[PDB]
């Protein structure tokens, strides 16, 4: 099909909302921005961004409105357009995110990435 | 690393240029738009878009400035913002494109996708 080999499930859109993150799960006190797409009518959180390079865990509500915690891969860094300013932003994908979903986040921010 | 399990190679940016496509390689007479990213300092063509739903083969120049042909997966369709108009656009990934690279194209156009 459209996505190829073992196919299958196509993700829709990239959205943004606040969340919290920390250097461990007991300390998610750093407000951050998370990226999520929709797969089979359900939200899937893919990545978070932050000025902080030391984050290890993110937290947010799930579909059922419950508070959950997810592990983070080590961060990529980018220079991103923020107004007339350029800032260093750390981008953390969530542990075990699908490759196509990782790409979707990268695609969504490419317009705004000016250093890498 | 940042992209996880068997890692590895991170794609950079999504760019756009004209190319040609057709229902077979001998007949690539349909001007189309291709999407490409950069991987290891080299351009990688990932997808083409077209109003035509019957395309099977795309053609363009490679890094070495040579004319090549690539097979297309079957197309996804989208309604895309084009000015004040909304149009049906067929999006074809190129045979065997990496999942993360497919996602990057989807991410890049998500801003502009209004039906799916």
């Amino acid at each position: 099909g459209p996505l190829g080999s073992n196919n299958e499930l196509m993700p829709h859109g990239v959205k943004t909302k606040a969340c919290v993150a920390g250097v461990d799960q007991a300390h998610c006190s750093v407000e951050s921005k998370c990226y999520y797409t929709s797969i089979s009518g359900s939200s899937v959180v893919a990545a978070i961004t932050s000025s902080n390079p030391n984050l290890k865990v993110a937290s947010f509500l799930n579909e059922a409105g419950n508070q959950i915690y997810v592990d983070l891969d080590p961060p990529c860094k980018f220079g991103m357009k923020v107004g007339d300013k350029v800032e260093v932003v750390y981008l953390y994908f969530i542990k075990n995110t699908r490759s196509i979903v990782r790409g979707m986040v990268l695609g969504a921010i490419s317009n705004v990435v000016v250093l890498q």
